[PDB]
């Protein structure tokens, strides 16, 4: 029972970014909605609460229940990670992303190749670039679902996902790629 996209957006919730969790070279928006990969001389002040190697920040708020809907702008880049994972999580390494290492997210590796990040990953295929991709976590049921909102279409679902504890949004605006890339990851109200 995986729902219909205009269903999912009912539970639409309201995500900020949390800088202070965030890869160095990370920048943001005053509001927080908006995330970029920065220079290498472009940098927050430093504390062992970071990602190190990982180009990842954190959503808030975490939460361990009910139904959570979440929309972000990817537009025209051409390497992202989106999802969600357990707050429990290690910020030192990459840590392979996996469900079973607490990590839920699809990724765009290039132009034209999306995975959802189960072990062996998962290639989608996908047939219309999203511009704008929407999560939603069923807490109780144990799932969370993926969807083109630009095609308005369903992705790909993680199922019988059997959480426990706390989960929280995660975002990766990927590198720099030349100058390709550059753009933020936004998250966006639905609509």
């Amino acid at each position: 029972n995986v729902p219909e996209l205009i269903g999912a957006q009912a539970h639409a919730v309201n995500v900020i970014l949390d800088a202070e969790t965030a890869y160095p070279n990370l920048i943001f928006s005053d509001d927080l909605k908006s995330v970029r990969l920065g220079n290498k001389w472009e940098r927050l002040p430093d504390g062992p609460q970071r990602f190190d190697s990982c180009i990842f920040v954190l959503g808030s708020p975490s939460f361990l229940s009910g139904r959570r809907y979440w929309e972000v702008e990817v537009g025209d880049k051409t390497a992202w990670i989106l999802g969600a994972c357990k707050t429990s999580i290690s910020r030192k390494g990459n840590m392979t992303l996996s469900p079973e290492n607490g990590y839920w997210v699809v990724i765009m590796m290039k132009e034209n190749e999306y995975q959802a990040s189960s072990v062996p990953p998962t290639r989608l295929l996908i047939k219309e670039p999203p511009k704008r991709v929407g999560i939603f976590v069923d807490y109780r049921v144990g799932s969370i679902s993926f969807y083109n909102v630009t095609a308005r279409s369903h992705i790909y679902t993680f199922a019988s996902c059997s959480f426990s504890g706390p989960l929280q949004p995660i975002f990766s605006p990927g590198t720099r790629d030349g100058g390709k890339n550059t753009a933020p990851l936004t998250i966006c109200p639905v609509g």
